[PDB]
């Protein structure tokens, strides 16, 4: 990745935290989203940099762009695409009610587009989930479409810690409770958030309830769109073997 | 005239900017996205004026113009019932992308207003309030790469209604002989097209200092964009009869 001096930047105002990161609009010198990690373990940090890597050697339509890696202090920023409407789940909660079927059948092809690229080049996400999906176009006027783009995955999966990946469910993979083959779960369980316009199973649920559901081997529900129902339920399969390609998929 | 919508059809959603008069918002149409242009409580002429805005844009039909769906009367608010756009006015982006919006998509869009402004000369029609906060932005043509698609918004309260002071309000997109015909779109198309090549900073000041620069006959300033400077200054002319017309115009941006 590029190195980013803070000289570049400014910090302007706060839009959100993610894992172990606090999210902020800035200016680069172009408007960007500054992702800053939190004062962490060296564990952290490299799992934070081998996001910026990835994300840095890819290019898709549908996936958001980093501009490089600062390091202010004890602080770790990530420079990203500010993307002009920002989190699809909170949207959708916006629009509960409103979002039609063949809209949300556009944001699933366009994800599923980001995830065949990243498949066919043995690429892990990780973090696939509405959090992650920003709305560069709404496609809300006559004649137009959305457009998303998926985020970076932040902090890789791989350095949280148990906790954190109960917090995760229901988007993280079961086989990731204690490969490429995960962003097939996460793919699935976000098309019933976007099913539910944001709301996503589980999400009413204590960890140590989400944590019974993955060890009990309870199933995600049925969508209640019918277009999904079998496409979910392929992609929710406690054996990861045995779900769909991105090919397929798409 | 136009279509009567019921408060049923309609449901109001976010504030997004406020015009002579008005307040607008988006909107859903029983669904379609729509805006929604909520006039002030007014006095019946006021009313009128705006009903003849719906009327003219209801009768009209051109795809570089905003599409009207109705109004609809509720209690004493008086709504126009509008095409919602993805991206919303012109003047607005040019600001916030100043000094990377290329010529090229400045040009394009200039020729879509100029159409629009031949196709409302040709019926013999008004629009009377040409300016970048009422070019809407349909496409961006950056996603796809393809150009921009704007629509003319409708013109709002009828500039006749309006007051002397709401008129030096309106400068410099005010044609000079309003202050105190199609002609005076040839004004506001050139006020227009200086307000875009300066990425969205209008020329001129305290309404006494606007009203002095037109009671002097000053002229406007010579845009940055040699490629308009010729049209502007036919266009920015303080004699209406001498303003070249709108075939004329769409001609020379080929
Ligand atoms: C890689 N770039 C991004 O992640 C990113 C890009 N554009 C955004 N626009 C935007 C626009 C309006 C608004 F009100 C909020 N956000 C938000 C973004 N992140 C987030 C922002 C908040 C919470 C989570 C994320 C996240 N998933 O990182
Ligand atoms: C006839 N239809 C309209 O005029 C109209 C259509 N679509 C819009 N979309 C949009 C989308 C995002 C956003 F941030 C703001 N706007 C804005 C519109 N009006 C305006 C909105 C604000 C201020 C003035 C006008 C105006 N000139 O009336």
């Amino acid at each position: 990745f590029h190195r980013v001096d803070q000289k570049e930047i400014t910090q302007l105002s706060h839009l959100g935290q993610g894992t172990r990161t606090n999210v902020y609009e800035g200016r680069l010198r172009l408007r960007v989203v500054l992702k800053v990690l939190d004062p962490s373990h060296h564990d952290i940090a490299l799992a934070f940099y081998e996001t910026a890597s990835l994300m840095s050697q890819v290019s898709h339509t549908h996936l958001a762009f980093v501009h490089g890696v600062c390091v202010r202090g004890p602080e770790n920023i990530m420079v990203t695409e500010y993307v002009e409407h920002g989190p699809l789940d909170v949207w959708l909660r916006r629009e509960r009610g409103h979002v039609p079927m063949a809209w949300k059948m556009v944001v699933a092809q366009q994800l599923a587009s980001a995830l065949s690229y990243l498949e066919n080049k043995n690429l892990v996400h990780g973090n696939v989930c509405g959090r992650n999906i920003l709305l560069a176009r709404l496609g809300l006027a006559e004649g137009t479409s959305p457009f998303i783009k998926l985020s970076d995955p932040g902090v890789g999966l791989g350095a949280l810690s148990r906790e954190e990946r109960v917090e995760r469910i229901p988007w993280l993979a079961p086989e990731c409770l204690p490969s490429t083959a995960m962003d097939k779960w996460g793919f699935g369980a976000t098309l019933l958030e976007i099913c539910f316009d944001g709301e996503a199973p589980l999400q009413s649920r204590s960890p140590s309830e989400k944590e019974h559901f993955y060890q009990r081997q309870h199933r995600l529900p049925e969508p209640s769109c019918p277009q999904l129902a079998t496409l979910t339920s392929q992609c929710l399969t406690y054996e990861p073997t045995q779900r769909p390609s991105f090919r397929t998929i798409l």
